[PDB]
């Protein structure tokens, strides 16, 4: 295991448990009481987390209050800190790129947020590439400003990206590294001081990542790391009053926080993501593979996962559904191509399936049964990949729509069919949804693509015969649309939008014209 | 006729000839060295152009020398001039938008650069809309700068768009208003002082437009306007040493000036513009219409005109050629849908056709005969719209290729056919051309489009079943690619590229650090 | 020495000579005859260079002709090559950052282009940081394009950065690594295939750098490396007809090439760089140190070196000149804070000094004598740091001006004085210069700064009490202004301006309106 590590991903078990600590006011620290996380594969108490209680959050308040509203740095103050984070990112990117460190983080991710080794590796690879994008001067370049000449000699107006100062970051279980690391660095790049909270089930990953970052030069005083339940984190937000809060998680918590913080938030909330198949049937094998990966990689536990499939009638005879069935059935627990579902129980998923089956014309296409021969504790779901057909005309009906468009954060999707005359019904269904995260339009017809795109919203939409719903890398935006609170992640634009605000500084140095005379009052 | 005007477009004739003067050092000249321009439709000496002679360029040299290399203004000097040119632009845009003024310029363009009323009107409309793009603060916004934080407190680097100062603009006969106006305003916008030369055959249009610009507030000392033959203008360029020269015209003169001026030029030179038809045959009527307009509007006297058509074999049975033939034959002199060819004689075009007809397998598809019942002087061509088919495999042979790809600035195009297995031969043909101005790829197949687009160069390429080669408006770039001297026109980027250069200003105001001691010498 | 190295910088001597080879068509190759470079410190034949003759350049022509005008890659073709160069740059940046590799290149630079160890190290550090700026997706991001909606459904216009294809790079002796490496990578990033020529006196450095780059994944076929005299390189340019040529060197060769190539060039030519001291005297020690480093680091062999100093009269009593004298006299050969002058002999520098001393009121302030106790061959100069005062009023006179503003690529500067009433004379002198590279305005008075800046041109101007003329790093532009051929180096903007051109691609896919009917011809 690497030098910075305090845990061995393959060793940690009920008999060799690991602990996760907080970091506040520059040092690693425990708490009054520990909480046990169980191994999602067997129920072992294998990680204890130093969860802070509601009356031991003063140190985090005090640490945040040390950051003024003009930031740890800004384009005019301590600019050498932009260069430092270029260097930190370079050292960290080189560390994350080491095969043994890649494997360490991929394995650690697997133990807490169960997914296949390649899916866990992809999280580290995205993280590594993101850090490579902000080496050298590239953090400095995030603080690029513009200027425009004024109305007279000596006047020129400037637009800067100003930090917010004390901020908070809250991220969920399913991506224990990629989401928190990318928002953490973005916040630091623009000059904020963040407090980072990761779901206690998986926070061990970012804890190890923070130790690496400290070894790469991240200053002890620049950030804090808190482990707690949601209720304590809520109290800290209302007591510390951070100037910006990045929240990534369920839509229920996002709206509650948006109300509590009175909109001083950026949100990456839930998504009910759709894939539309166009009329031009082709590359059936490739499209089927993407459908299986979109819907069922990580057992569907992606905010970008394919939750509904609108099949054009031309695809009904293609063999696509048959290939999707076969592809779902080679997924298995032993390599975690199917696995524990950390936020939906098996009963909840079965009940949802049965509720859908009450609808006229509906039928299970494949799956619909629990996994067998496993030791997954009953708090976590264990389902075979499931797809349920529901006729399009029934979906559009009231009551049925809210049920059909309900997000199941597990390996579960709804499939439906539309004829050449029914594209409006499909677009009506997409417009009636409450979430606009990812989407895919599988067609190469430019008239079909531009029609669907122009009459849709989703903030990360893929278009083309190779279109997918999942796997947004760091080279382009990922985030919802249709919401002024919508957060992005990864790109320079996402960092600047989420972690800075506009400040206009207008210079007006003179000279006062020699012919100037006191005008009449106005 | 409008207030600013000194000529009536419908009344100028041999019995009532018009005078065109020069503008230098803030005054309209009174030169008597008339160059008599003949009416392209009947041969009347209907315009006397006061052309500057050898010794008379000293006034223009002196006027340009009054502008320093830091411009009439720049982002830090006399910035109120940016606002002034927004106001001039708004006033000129409103004047050009007046129906009687639109008509006046359309009809005047017709008299000197014979083309249909709608084509002439389109030139005024592009000019009017371009001026609308630079009202208010939009000239100010052209001088937008960027800045980056430095390595320490008090250091910040700035990137500005600096003028060149004294500059020159030379434009051809075919667009008497759009080209000179758009480059003139672009030069003035960025802080330069231009001398403008329009081809004497058509310079009456800019003369009137300059009078309009003066009525809208263009300062008398901000630009000069010279009429001369090419040899006199060449002498002025070598004597005045302008820091930038925008030249639009023939490739031969372009390369001569680029050598003479040692590359202190931006060029819009000739173009041998091509259209490729893809395999997906559709909208035959529309595609035939666009082909007819691309090739023969203004009798082909557009630098963007369609000079060769690569037909996919699938199009050979579509009726496309038959429709092109019918469409060409409704062009007539009465509305100037066919007309005088100001730079290529009838005999020259017939000779070129007969040279192409020596090649094996070639044929006249339509046209190939002079126009009848007209009084166009013999110095100007008068040809029916002409298309010569040449087999693709013959086109690619050496000797043939140079003849086939010779630009005929008249109503003439080459037509060829390629089978599904010969796209490489078409692309080799386009790559062996020396000019890369406009192009069209008539296809909605995205795999074909990206393949041809990825393996071509032309700076203004249209793609889609509605793709054309002509008619680039002010909302997007027009100009060649593949040349560091390539000029753009119309857009904010084109203006900044052609009429400004980068200047970096790095502020380093201190404080001299507490820790600073005199470092050892390096 | 590092693994990629074929030379030991500290070992190479007359008795242990090194050789420099060409790289063409994917392999290291010699030539018919070798030319010997002498050690600038003692005259030893210590490096033999495989200089190609005029009749052995066919392989370089053939290698360049393999690159089409649509590049080795472009935004639509082989885009994975953008990612590859992100990876290559990351591997190279990590290699250059290794202390032993830094020291290797710093020492090798010192042997061929003599300068202090810290100055040579600064070249490697700039190179290392530049490569760090283009890791991950940052090369991909250089190919960022924009788009604007069209006039109707299905129409949208796009502006891309297109490569030129086969290009050439020519760089001088004084920066054997920084200049060629940064332009080489810039050319490759945008999709060009360059042939790189470095002054044979120092080309050993880039030869070692290319071996490192090959170890980091630079494809064998992506670039060529030619060693030759200027005359052979001239023939190659006219025979291979590269689509773009980056030239950095003397103003004489730059203008000749700009004429031969008819302006298909970008130039980083000579500079006569000025420093103006404002009226507000302060930080005299700091200002003196910067004056000594600007004028005399590398013995003045920087295109950015301080060649003239306009002293405001307020500074005459500050002790500045006295400190400048003392600072110049602690420079010595043994640590190369003074040293060989590779392109100006001692006699030439003495003669220039004596020519200046013929001017009334002129006097040597310090220096003016050759170095002693050295073995520098007489082809190279060996002068003590020299500053000559010339009264401002005499400078402005004809004849005197051309002599005073003559660039001496050695440790030599002119000092003059201006009173509070004479700022116009200083600005007149700056406007009358023929080169506008670097400049410094040493003042914190914003009215003085904006007045001088607004009435000057130089493309890399520093302003503030800490203003300098030398040492432009990779985080901001370096390059001249006032020239459409002006090149930049280092920054993303510099790379895009120098190594790509605009291509506009306008999509127009339909639909053709159902109500469309063939309009009358225009
Ligand atoms: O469903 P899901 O598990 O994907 O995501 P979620 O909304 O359940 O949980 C995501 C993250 O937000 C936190 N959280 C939950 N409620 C909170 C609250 N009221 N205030 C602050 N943070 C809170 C969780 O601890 C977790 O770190
Ligand atoms: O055919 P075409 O008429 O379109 O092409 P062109 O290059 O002949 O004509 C374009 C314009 O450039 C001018 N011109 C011609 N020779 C010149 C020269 N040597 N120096 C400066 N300007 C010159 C012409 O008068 C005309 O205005
Ligand atoms: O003075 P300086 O030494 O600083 O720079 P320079 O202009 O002398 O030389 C700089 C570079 O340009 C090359 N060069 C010189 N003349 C050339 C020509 N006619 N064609 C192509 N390349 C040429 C040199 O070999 C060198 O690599």
């Amino acid at each position: 295991t690497p030098s910075f590590a305090t845990v061995s991903p393959q060793e940690v078990s009920g008999s060799s448990p690991a602990e996760v600590q907080n970091f506040v006011q520059g040092s690693w620290t425990a708490s009054a009481n520990w909480n046990w996380i169980v191994d999602p594969l067997n129920g072992d108490k294998f990680i204890k987390v130093a969860e802070v209680q509601g009356t031991e959050i003063k140190s985090f308040m005090e640490s945040l209050s040390k950051c003024p509203k003009h930031g740890l740095h800004n384009p005019l103050k301590a600019p050498e800190r932009y260069l430092m984070y270029g260097d930190i990112s370079a050292k960290a990117a080189h560390m994350l790129g080491q095969p043994t460190v890649l494997d360490f983080f991929a394995k650690l991710i697997q133990r807490v947020s169960p997914k296949s080794y390649q899916q866990a590796l992809a999280e580290v690879q995205v993280s590594q590439k993101f850090l490579e994008n902000f080496c050298g001067d590239q953090v400095r370049f995030l603080a690029r400003s513009f200027a425009v000449p004024g109305n007279h000699l000596g006047q020129r107006s400037n637009g800067y990206r100003w930090p917010y100062g004390p901020v908070a970051i809250i991220t969920p279980f399913n991506f224990p590294l990629e989401i928190p690391l990318l928002q953490l660095m973005g916040a630091l790049y623009m000059g904020n001081k963040p407090v980072l909270k990761v779901d206690s089930k998986v926070s061990i990953v970012m804890e190890q990542m923070i130790r690496l970052l400290h070894d790469c030069g991240l200053p002890a005083e620049d950030m804090d790391f808190i482990n707690s339940d949601g209720a304590v984190m809520n109290k800290l937000l209302l007591e510390a009053n951070p100037k910006m809060t990045l929240f990534t998680g369920s839509s229920r918590v996002a709206e509650k926080l948006a109300a509590d913080l009175k909109g001083r938030v950026k949100l990456e909330d839930a998504g009910f993501d759709w894939k539309i198949l166009g009329p031009d049937v082709q590359e059936v094998d490739y499209v089927a593979w993407v459908c299986d990966q979109d819907a069922y990689a990580c057992s569907g536990q992606k905010c970008s996962a394919q939750s509904v499939l609108f099949m054009h009638k031309n695809w009904s005879s293609s063999g696509l559904l048959e290939k999707m069935k076969k592809l779902s059935e080679r997924r298995k627990l032993e390599d975690l191509t199917i696995g524990p579902v950390l936020t939906v129980t098996t009963e909840a998923m079965i009940e949802h399936m049965n509720n859908l089956l009450k609808i006229r014309g509906s039928k299970v296409l494949f799956g619909g049964e629990p996994l067998a021969n496993h030791s997954i504790p009953k708090i976590y779901g264990a389902m075979k990949p499931t797809a349920v057909f529901v006729p399009l005309e029934e979906i559009l009906k009231s009551g049925n729509f809210e049920l059909v468009t309900k997000e199941i954060f597990g390996p579960f999707q709804v499939v439906t069919e539309y004829s050449e005359d029914q594209l409006e019904l499909v677009l009506e269904a997409c417009e009636r949804m409450n979430a606009h995260l990812t989407a895919a339009i599988v067609s190469n017809d430019p008239l079909f693509l531009q029609d669907v795109l122009g009459r849709s919203v989703n903030g990360t939409t893929y278009a083309g015969i190779r279109a997918r719903t999942t796997g947004a890398p760091q080279n382009h935006w990922f985030g919802p649309a249709g919401d002024p609170r919508g957060a992005g992640i990864g790109t320079p634009e996402a960092i600047k939008l989420v972690w800075s605000c506009h400040r206009e500084i207008i210079y007006d140095v003179g000279p006062v014209p020699e012919s100037w005379a006191l005008p009449s009052a106005t």
